[PDB]
């Protein structure tokens, strides 16, 4: 999995490492190389996980396992094994996911129906077959040879259940491609004769899909062999001729189509071909129609490391190679065949005169030009560009051009023109682009409108325009606009009443009448597609016309009968067209719209006479209902069907809502017996009577045509069909119906390369009906068995039965038809059990004892098993014990088999199991394997003999060659019949199982726990044997008492755990706690694991993964469990944060106890395991993993149960206020990090509670006066009151003002309960103690300092909690926690700041942590929210900040206070700047002034500029001009990045300075001074002036430093100092930016300079030239 997060010349490590592992997995015999399946197996899973497309996908892995197919480094000194297991997982795989799809009225299957159950099994599978397509295209010389046969088998059964899933036709193609590249098909018979089956069904099938899955298809089906599958070239050349059309864009479908071209052109003989060249040829004429970032940088070694699809050309030259080595003899075929169909027809006027004459408007001419000669290439692109630009553009015109020709009609016939444009307009809407999509919907839905309406009502224009709907609906292949077209004739409908009075709709083209006559005639049309869309028409216009009365009432019926009749006439052609499907659902949806304007308005009025109807005055209910009885039987499955169905759903319908039995019989006995056998065979004159017989009264027998065998097959199936339901439903007597033509075709049973076929399709589905309706017979009514005429059948009723058992392949089923082989055993099952209860099961088991006996499994099974042959020997043993089984599922078996014992078993099946063993003793083939699955689930099923499985199973003997262990090497290829058969037996199995244990105890762990996966895997079936197997191992514990002693060494206990781990996640639901019966021995077996010191604590890392299942016990039992905890931990831990040092497993085991530990408290919510680990964790200084610890008291504080929350607060601050002694620092982080955690990051509303348990005792300690007599115990209670001050805070901030200012239970605990108290009255009791803290008198307190300043700012959080919870509507701090009294000594501030240490405070946080900082900038946010400067708090701070009397680091907490919250301040920032920025000038900061608080503080000042001004006040001006010297003074810092910040500082400072005054002129001098040809420190001199120059700021030196003289001449010599280039090159740019400056402002001074420079300059252009 961690593959694809390597790098090159590292992934050839790993994948060795991977191959050595691999050679020494299978270096061993087979009894562990399983461990091989399993992993490649499960790394299949890992890879097909990844999301399809460092991100890792499949293409990284594809390196790594094409590594190891066969690619055998082998200089460490395989291929054949790791190929087949790798083939085998993917079977594996295909197997198991899950691809059903789930779903106005659409056509193309993937429409709305594309919707995958489970969208991550989908994305698997596309991984998969994407991932396989680039592991077996090659190396296929003899690795795939033995897989083709099973591998195609399993394809074609999964794609034929769904078909039109993607990727199962690419793995066809690979796997056929992989047969073709070796010889393969030549003259496995079985195999390609199966293929041959599929390529047809495939060819005839992918009429219909879209392009992804047509796509598939076509590379499926021209990669087929052709040289032998050559039969019906016909059938295949529309998936060529299609391959070719569907190319220009998709190109490797024209690779393949011109691979398949060739080779059917070479390898075919050139007489078959030959009449098939006109059809290819025409449609091939299509086709004739970094390194450089260096460049110029030489080719050195820089550009070494640099270094490190097909496209259309190549098609074209390969066409036209193609075309020359076919020969001038078939090479006229591609072009003279054209500009005779298509291509001439487009090459035709639109319209004979022009129209749309446009008048482009110009300044005085206005030309006229034609439009309509745009029109046919507007079109054409339009359709079609392959450019976004163009065919929007082209989209656009187009639009406009169908504006202006609407408009121009109506200012000139135009009716010519629409028939061309709008079939246009209807492909246009409904294209895959999204743009064009957005029109051409609304522009079509508002023709439909206009030309509904009644403005333009019966012209030509809208007669055209619905019968271009009406084409669009019905037309070869389109996919995406039959739906359209139906919603397009939907909305026609809709608006074509609505726009329309009826006084017009009576005679008038065009209306709903009009419509549906029309919809008729397309539905009779013997064309698959022309009915389809009829069909469909109505489909879509089911929800109109059925709100609408005076239609429904009309001509209903007709509907009905003309449906019927197109659902009839659709019998012949494919179901995969889905033309049934979609006149079933009509049918459905119109017998719905009958069942209800019918049931209580069945009249006799005037009705449509629907075709097929006699000549009647009147139409009902009635003889609708007997037109569908007469005609129930027709040779018509889905017609008859639904005749049959609905006259079923019609019968009740009936005005006296009369069961069908009592109406069926009061029509017989007055019409006459007779009247119903005849109505079984009629339909219409064709009969089953008549001629009486089978295909022998006919013109010709002996012979015969497909035809007339047809004919009688279809009659006798329906009158079977009826015979079966009307007689398994009780509707009339076995007795009142007896026909005789089954006689002969039990004959027929043993029976033109495909006519043959046919034939024993349309005989199979006879067969089974038959069967199935002698079952109903017999089970329906056993007093009918008399009538029976010898059904026996001269032994050939029970001779077809015993075939279809075994054999069914002479008897005309033919292997490849995957949907009736599945339902074959349950009709031959069901015959099975009707045939026994009824007096009948006689002759059936003498008759089947002449085929299947003892012996004749005997000597059908043999020694030669193992060998190569397969489908001579192994068939009859596969088709008998398939027979066996369904025999045994019939729940008769040990009649046709006879119980031959011995003693107490079956000899068949002890001889079974005996020659199963025997057969892996002195192969893995996937048929032979499965062959022996079989044969030990027969023998299973034949009777017990679990004891002696288990007795097998543990066997000790021994037999290998070069050594495993013979009776284990049963269960490991065999593990999966046993466990199935182990645990349907269970509560015997498993007592015999652990009876021989101590001297088996590998055997029986490995078997338990293979069973104990097994049943885990079957969860979610059962969901109740789990269970009992857990309970059942619990109830046998004793036995087993011989694997957790002072014995049994290390791999016995780990395998102890893991079972019990293994049980204990089946179980605990119900049972194991405390009562369970057999709970002593398993929590003793538990505590004895998790005791002393066994061995590493790493299964003790994996014991106390269990304890969630033994933390909810009581009574006792927790004790003993706890003591045994604080044990170990108190012998297995080092007492120290740091003990072990990082690196070493030892820091690794202990974080991993430590993880284990607490995911086993965050899991469950312990309160038992909460107090010891957080004993463990708060009580050092800083644990090495103090985030786990909070992350899992998040976890535990948001897992619901209220009263469980509660509890581990209630044991926390249990444990925290215990007196004891202790050094307190624990008693502080008990609830600094750990109670805290909990209250403030989750807890459920109920909480009150906790809080109503304290407030009776938190205020008594806080009232209680210290007794400083001695630190020892006044430490404690300091810290004390700092937790009760610390949870105080927290529930007030947490809580909102509902609780704490109404009395529900906390006031009702506090004092005296039911006072008036409404809302207060106790705060103010905390709240005088609380500002009596953090204003104490210190005086000369010298016992605790640093605790009591602690306890002060806790009291000021406590404060600001209760502040901000409390009313807070007008200003109450003057006497609360702001502006004390100092008179008193009640200092507020300067308690509780240090003051006595010097932060030192690089430029490049400590007092932001200052445990304060974050709750009083809330406070001073909220505050600022629940409203000059104020006097309470904003002139308060602004005097203890502005006078420099006052210590230093209260004055930059203050700082800190007011930049960090700059936001408020911001408006009031006048009288907040000077105080400010006289301690940002101040020479007081730390150090050499702390750069940090300086560049903040500036950075503040400017923030708010345009309000205030530094300038302005002699005071802050003054100081002011000394932070800027200082600030130039010591703006070198050796950093670039920082100075380069600096001079930033500096720069944005004299922008907002150009007020008032001075530049450091003498500084400057100074620091760009100083001869040094070695040494840049003139380069900041110079840079401080070239900031100085940058805005307008003058080199003034008229008095200032030295005199100018010598201030330019210092400036001008620099340049002379050439070692780096900034230095000079600054130099200059300044000295340019200087003499503009003296030039443009009239002043006499630039000669100096100019003559000064240009003397530089002079003494330079003679020695050195590029400087």
């Amino acid at each position: 999995d961690s593959f694809p997060q390597y790098s090159p010349k590292m992934q050839l490590v790993c994948c060795r490492a991977i191959v050595k592992v691999f050679l020494a997995l299978a270096a061993k015999g087979p009894v562990l190389r399983n461990c091989i399946s399993t992993v490649v197996h499960q790394g299949l899973i890992r890879i097909c996980s990844k999301p399809v497309v460092k991100v890792p996908t499949y293409k990284d892995y594809v390196d790594l396992f094409r590594h190891l197919l066969s690619s055998d480094q082998m200089m460490d000194s395989l291929n054949h094994l790791l190929y087949d297991e790798f083939v085998k997982s993917v079977l594996k795989i295909v197997e198991k996911l899950d691809l059903t799809l789930e779903i106005m009225i659409p056509t193309s299957d993937p429409a709305a129906n594309l919707h995958p159950a489970k969208p991550k099994d989908f994305s698997a599978f596309i991984n998969l077959v994407e991932f396989c397509r680039e592991i077996l295209p090659e190396k296929q010389a003899e690795f795939f040879e033995p897989w083709v046969y099973s591998f195609s088998y399993e394809l074609i059964l999964q794609s034929t259940r769904l078909p039109l899933i993607s990727g199962f036709y690419k793995l066809l193609s690979i796997t056929v491609r992989n047969a073709k590249k070796i010889k393969y098909f030549e003259g496995k018979y079985s195999c390609f004769a199966l293929f041959v089956k599929f390529g047809k069904e495939v060819a005839v099938k992918m009429k219909q899909y879209k392009d992804e899955l047509l796509a598939s298809c076509l590379t499926f089906l021209l990669s087929l062999p052709h040289n032998i599958i050559e039969l019906d070239v016909r059938a295949y050349v529309p998936a060529l001729q299609m391959a070719f059309k569907l190319g220009l864009s998709y190109t490797p479908l024209a690779e393949v189509g011109l691979n398949a071209l060739e080779e059917w052109s070479i390898y075919i003989d050139r007489h078959v071909m030959q009449p098939y060249y006109k059809d290819i040829l025409p449609c091939l004429d299509g086709y004739l129609k970094a390194l450089s970032r260096a460049a110029q940088k030489g080719f050195n070694k820089v550009v070494l490391k640099h270094l490190k699809a097909i496209s259309l050309e190549e098609i074209r030259i390969r066409v036209v190679q193609m075309l020359g080595s076919l020969g001038g003899q078939i090479n006229k075929n591609l072009l003279t065949v054209t500009s005779s169909d298509e291509m001439m027809k487009s090459y035709v006027a639109w319209d004979r005169e022009k129209r749309l004459s446009f008048a482009v408007p110009f300044r005085e001419m206005k030309p006229v030009i034609f439009l309509d000669v745009f029109l046919p290439r507007v079109t054409e692109l339009a359709l079609t560009a392959s450019d976004r630009q163009t065919k929007v553009a082209a989209c656009e015109l187009l639009h406009s051009m169908v504006m202006f020709m609407l408009g121009k009609a109506t200012q000139p016939p135009m009716y010519q023109l629409y028939k061309r444009t709008f079939p246009v307009l209807l492909r246009l809407a409904c294209d895959v682009d999204q743009v064009t999509r957005q029109l051409y919907e609304p522009l079509v839905m508002q023709l439909i409108h206009w030309f509904t309406n009644n403005k333009k009502f019966e012209s030509q224009d809208t007669v055209a325009l619905l019968e271009a709907i009406l084409d669009g609906i019905v037309d070869p292949v389109d996919s995406t606009l039959r739906d359209f077209c139906g919603r397009c004739i939907r909305e026609f409908l809709k608006w074509s009443i609505k726009q329309i009075t009826p006084q017009q709709q009576e005679k008038s083209p065009v209306n709903t009448k009009s419509l549906f006559k029309r919809l008729y005639s397309l539905a009779l049309h013997p064309n698959a597609f022309k009915r389809l869309g009829a069909s469909l028409a109505f489909n879509n216009i089911y929800r109109e016309f059925r709100e609408e009365e005076s239609l429904v009432e009309q001509f209903v019926f007709e509907a009905l009968v003309i449906y019927m009749e197109s659902l009839a006439l659709a019998h012949a052609d494919e179901k995969s067209l889905g033309t049934i499907q979609q006149c079933c659902d009509a049918i459905d949806h119109l017998c719905r719209i009958i069942e209800k304007k019918h049931v209580s308005l069945n009249k006799a009025k005037k009705r449509r006479l629907p075709r097929g109807f006699p000549p009647s005055a009147s139409l009902c209910l009635l003889d609708l209902v007997k037109w569908l009885l007469a005609h129930c039987g027709r040779p018509q499955t889905e017609c008859r069907h639904k005749s049959i169905e609905l006259f079923y759903k019609f019968v009740p319908l009936l005005p006296g809502n009369r069961s069908p039995n009592l109406w069926l019989k009061d029509v017989l006995k007055e019409e006459g017996v007779s009247f119903l056998i005849n109505t079984f065979e009629g339909g219409g004159c064709g009969q089953p009577s008549g001629i009486l017989a089978q295909p022998t009264l006919l013109y010709l027998r002996g012979p015969f045509s497909l035809q007339a065998t047809l004919c009688w097959l279809d009659l006798l199936l329906a009158a079977l069909e009826c015979y079966n339901t009307f007689i398994g439903e009780r509707t009339v007597g076995a007795l009142q119906v007896l026909l005789k033509a089954v006689a002969f075709f039990l004959e027929s049973i043993a029976m033109s390369p495909q006519e043959g076929e046919r034939y024993n399709y349309s005989k199979c589905t006879v067969v089974v009906r038959i069967m199935e309706f002698t079952t109903t017979l017999l089970n329906t009514s056993p007093e009918g068995w008399k009538l029976l005429k010898k059904d026996l059948c001269n032994t050939h009723l029970m001779r077809v039965l015993v075939q279809t058992l075994c054999e069914p392949a002479s008897i005309g089923f033919n292997i490849g038809d995957v949907q009736v082989m599945a339902h074959l055993p349950d009709v031959c099952v069901n015959l099975m059990k009707a045939l026994k209860m009824s007096p009948y099961k006689d002759i059936l088991e003498t008759h089947l004892r002449e085929k299947i006996t003892a012996q004749s499994i005997e000597e059908l099974c043999a020694v030669n098993l193992y060998g190569p042959d397969a489908q001579v020997d192994r068939s009859r043993l596969a088709a008998v014990v398939s027979a066996c089984k369904q025999l045994h599922r019939a729940g008769l078996l040990h009649n046709i088999l006879p119980s031959q014992s011995t003693d107490l078993h079956h000899s068949v099946g002890t001889e079974l199991l005996s020659l199963v063993y025997k057969g892996i003793a002195p192969s893995l083939d996937l048929s032979c394997k499965q062959l022996a699955s079989g044969l030990l689930e027969l023998a299973f099923a034949f009777g017990g003999l679990c004891e002696r499985l288990v007795s097998l199973l543990l066997n000790p003997a021994v037999l290998s060659t070069a050594h495993f262990s013979h009776g284990e090497y049963f269960y490991s290829l065999f593990s999966e019949t046993i466990n199935t058969e182990l645990l349907k037996n269970l509560d015997l199995a498993v007592l015999e199982l652990m009876q021989s244990s101590v001297d088996n105890t590998k055997m029986v762990s490995a078997v338990l726990n293979g069973m104990l996966d097994q049943s885990f895997r079957e969860r979610a079936n059962q969901k109740h044997q789990g269970l009992k197997l857990a309970t059942t191992i619990l109830q046998h514990w004793k036995k087993c008492d011989s694997w957790w002693a002072k014995d049994s060494p290390l791999e016995t206990k780990m395998a102890v755990l893991a079972l019990l781990a293994k049980i204990l996640q089946i179980d605990s639901s119900v049972s194991f706690n405390t009562s369970h019966g057999s709970f002593p021995e398993v929590f003793t077996t538990y505590i004895s694991l998790l005791a002393d010191t066994k061995l590493d604590l790493h299964l003790k890392g994996q014991a106390v993964t269990l304890l969630p299942f033994f933390t909810s016990l009581t009574g006792g039992s927790l004790e003993e469990l706890r003591r045994v905890l604080e044990q170990l931990i108190v012998a297995h831990f080092p007492m120290q944060s740091r003990e072990f040092p990082p690196g070493t497993p030892r820091f690794n085991n202990y974080v991993d106890c430590m993880k284990k530990f607490l995911d086993a408290l965050e899991l469950s919510q312990s309160p038992m395991l909460l107090e010891l680990m957080t004993e463990v964790l708060c009580r050092e200084q800083q644990h090495v993993m103090e985030e786990l610890f909070q992350s899992s008291f998040r976890r535990i504080a948001r897992r619901g149960s209220c009263v469980t929350q509660v509890g581990l607060l209630e044991s926390v601050y249990e444990m925290f206020r215990k007196d004891d002694p202790r050094l307190s620092f624990t008693r502080q982080s008990f609830v600094d990090r750990s109670l805290l955690t909990l209250l403030w990051h989750c807890s459920l509303d109920a909480l009150r509670e906790f809080f109503s348990t304290i407030v009776v005792d938190a205020i008594d300690v806080l009232k209680s006066r210290f007794t400083k007599l001695n630190e020892s115990t006044f430490d404690t209670q300091i810290t004390k009151k700092m937790g009760y001050y610390k949870i105080l805070d927290v529930m007030y901030s947490r809580l909102p003002k509902d609780d704490v200012h109404a009395k529900e239970s906390k006031i009702n605990q506090v004092f005296h309960g039911s006072c008036i108290t409404e809302g207060n009255e106790l705060t103010k009791t905390l709240i005088k103690l609380c500002y009596d803290a953090f204003t104490e008198n210190m005086a000369g307190e010298n016992q605790l300092l640093e605790r009591r300043r602690l306890y002060h700012c806790a009291a000021y959080n406590c404060a600001i909690s209760v502040i901000c919870c409390v009313f807070n509507e007008l200003k109450f701090y003057q006497g609360f926690l702001f502006s004390e009294k100092p008179e008193k000594n009640l200092l507020i501030f300067e308690n509780l700041i240090d003051l006595k240490r010097r932060y030192n405070f690089p430029v490049e946080d400590e007092l932001n942590r200052h445990e304060c900082m974050a709750p009083l900038t809330a406070l001073v946010k909220h505050m600022h929210r629940s409203l000059r400067d104020l006097p309470s708090w904003m002139k308060f701070l602004h005097g203890k900040l502005g006078n420099p009397i006052v210590p230093l680091n209260i004055r930059l907490f203050l700082a800190k206070l007011v930049i960090n919250t700059e936001e408020v301040f911001r408006p009031y920032a006048k009288h907040w700047l000077s105080p400010l920025l006289q301690l940002a000038a101040s020479e007081n900061n730390g150090g050499e002034g702390i750069h940090y608080m300086v560049v903040e503080i500036v950075a503040t000042i400017l923030s708010w500029t345009g309000l205030a001004t530094p300038t302005g006040v002699p005071k802050d001006e003054v100081l002011a001009n000394r932070l800027l010297n200082f600030l130039m003074k010591h703006v070198f810092h050796p950093k670039r990045a920082v100075f380069r910040h600096n001079l930033e500082i500096i720069k944005t400072l004299v922008e907002c300075w150009k007020d008032c005054l001075s530049i450091p002129y003498r500084l400057i001098f100074e620091k760009f001074s100083g001869k040094d040809p070695n040494s840049k420190d003139n380069s900041v001199g110079i840079q401080l002036l070239g900031i100085v120059m940058a805005n307008d700021l003058p080199p003034y030196d008229p008095q200032c430093g030295i005199q100018s003289s010598e201030y330019f001449q210092a400036l001008v010599n620099n340049m002379s100092f050439v070692r780096y280039k900034e230095v000079y090159a600054a130099a200059a740019e300044v000295l340019g930016l200087i003499l503009r400056y003296v030039m443009e402002r009239k002043n006499i001074l630039e000669e100096s300079l100019c003559e000064l420079v240009a003397k530089q300059l002079k003494q330079h252009q003679n020695t050195m030239e590029d400087k």
